[PDB]
DNA sequence: CCGGTTATACTATCTGTA
DNA sequence: TACAGATAGTATAACCGG
């Protein structure tokens, strides 16, 4: 189902700006940023080793 | 402002799984997902060229 | 009892068909 | 071109925890 996240005004402006810059939606941006979140976490943890 | 992320049943289950894996909520998940997206975006800027 | 997160709900805009 | 439906976003409410 649809989700509602409580974000600030400056952060919401950045998310909507990079979402329009990439050419995707906000639901698609979250899906790509959720998988890329695991790619960034695994990359940062591996680099810190 | 509030965010409207339209997620199905599979994507929502995976988002709540990685959120519980980190030990944070979905609100802080997006805050760190956007910060992680910007960290990998900076690496995409230099490494990209 | 008071907030915060989360889901529902209504409304508006875009798109596709007639 | 006009209308109806579908999808996304702002808006509003509900439940749980401190």
């Amino acid at each position: 189902m649809k989700t509602a996240i409580s974000l600030p005004d400056e952060t919401f402006d950045r998310v909507s700006r990079r979402a329009s810059e990439l050419g995707m939606s906000r639901s698609e941006f979250f899906t790509k940023a959720a998988q890329r979140y695991l790619h960034e976490l695994d990359a940062q943890l591996l680099t810190g080793q």
